């Protein structure tokens, strides 16, 4: 009579990673790509004999920076001439071109010149994402819900749907993070009654902060407040700076000036950062960093907390700012979600708590999974097609 229906997928795109869920027999499943991550790198590269897309693209970025995109939500939806398009490509290695004030990202590929427009490059992060949900599922998948920023306006929205568009997926719905991470915890499944919700999403390179009302599974965004210049590279750069002093104090050398031994001694910072998180100190091991000369050195989470210290307790300024702008009281939101790699961060977490007077903060679902999470609860509710009983 009817044949049974494709699950339909959720997918975070997110600037940085993206991830990809679908519910199933009640529950979420966030699933790993081939290389074994729940989370995909958002990157694209591009050789004389291939186009490489997630991981295979992250790993070969240090040799090939001019051809390796990443980034392209900063850009999709946006005119060439935008303030915010003109100070981002001054730190980014791959070229910006102006095709009728529209970004476009020139790089070369299979012995040409080739330009393509944000929402080109992120229909190809949403073709790997598609991928990596068929090879677990075993059969092509056709729906898809996407999520954007709740700040993203029409134009932006639009290019993101036009992205689904190429990649073969069709677009059931483009919903914001926030409402997303809410729908992840069944924030809008407690019943009648007004819910003031925060949500802290703390990111590689930015921090957002909202506050959604939820009325009768009705959502209404009361206030959006962020810092675009903190994140989670911020405390890597801190790091970075701290274990070139060290060297410069044990053995008398500048490594500064090799992108090499800079680019070993950051990849080194970040997972000794990330071991922090669970551990009270963590060790750093690099052979032959710079001049032959072993960097065997550890690193406490004291130390860790000391030199990122004003920037965990800036993440506060737009939580109050929310507040303000929503025209609440702390005491006055009922629950508090987190967002992102980075809230793993025990300091993170302390401050945040402690402003709220010691209240528990939702961490349960993997911060940086939470949003791929509600986007695979909403695909399920959005393509049923129940016929009521008499
Ligand atoms: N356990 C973790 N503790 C501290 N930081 C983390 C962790 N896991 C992730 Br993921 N991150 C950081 O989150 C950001 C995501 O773009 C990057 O800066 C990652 O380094
Ligand atoms: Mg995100």
């Amino acid at each position: 009579g009817s044949m049974a229906k494709a699950a339909a997928i959720g997918i975070d795109l997110g600037t940085t990673y993206s991830c990809v869920g679908v519910f199933q027999h009640g529950k979420v499943e966030i699933i790993a790509n081939d290389q074994g991550n729940r989370t995909t790198p958002s990157y694209v590269a591009f050789t004389d004999t291939e186009r490489l897309i997630g991981d295979a693209a992250k790993n070969q970025v240090a040799l090939n920076p001019q051809n390796t995109v990443f980034d392209a939500k900063r850009l999709i939806g946006r005119k060439f001439g935008d303030p915010v398009v003109q100070s981002d490509m001054k730190h980014w290695p791959f070229q910006v071109i102006n095709d009728g004030d529209k970004p476009k990202v020139q790089v070369s590929y299979k012995g040409e010149t080739k330009a393509f427009y944000p929402e080109e490059i992120s229909s190809m992060v949403l073709t790997k994402m598609k991928e990596i949900a068929e090879a677990y599922l075993g059969y092509p998948v056709t729906n898809a819900v996407i999520t954007v920023p709740a700040y993203f306006n029409d134009s932006q929205r639009q290019a993101t749907k036009d992205a689904g568009v190429i990649a073969g997926l069709n677009v059931l719905r483009i919903i914001n993070e926030p409402t997303a991470a809410a729908i992840a915890y069944g924030l809008d499944r407690t019943g009648k009654g007004e819910r003031n919700v925060l949500i802290f999403d703390l990111g590689g390179g930015t921090f957002d902060v909202s506050i959604l009302t939820i009325d009768d599974g009705i959502f209404e965004v009361k206030a959006t407040a962020g810092d675009t210049h903190l994140g989670g590279e911020d405390f890597d750069n801190r790091l970075v700076n701290h274990f070139v002093e060290e060297f410069k104090r044990k053995h008398k050398k500048d490594i500064s000036q090799n992108k090499r031994a800079v680019r070993r001694l950051r990849t080194a910072c970040e997972r000794a950062k990330r071991t922090l998180s669970s551990s009270t100190q963590a060790s750093l091991e690099i052979d032959s960093l710079f001049e032959g000369i072993d960097f065997y050195t550890s690193i406490t989470r004291a130390r860790f907390e000391e030199l990122c210290s004003d920037l965990f307790r800036s993440t506060l300024e737009p939580v109050e700012k929310a507040l303000r702008d929503a025209k609440l009281d702390k005491a006055q939101i009922h629950d508090l979600v987190l967002v992102g790699g980075s809230t793993r961060i025990p300091k993170v977490q302390k401050l945040l708590q402690d402003f709220f007077n010691g209240r528990d903060l939702n961490k349960s679902i993997n911060p940086d999974e939470a949003v791929a999470y509600g986007a695979a609860v909403q695909a399920a509710i959005l393509i049923k097609s129940t016929r009521a009983a008499a």
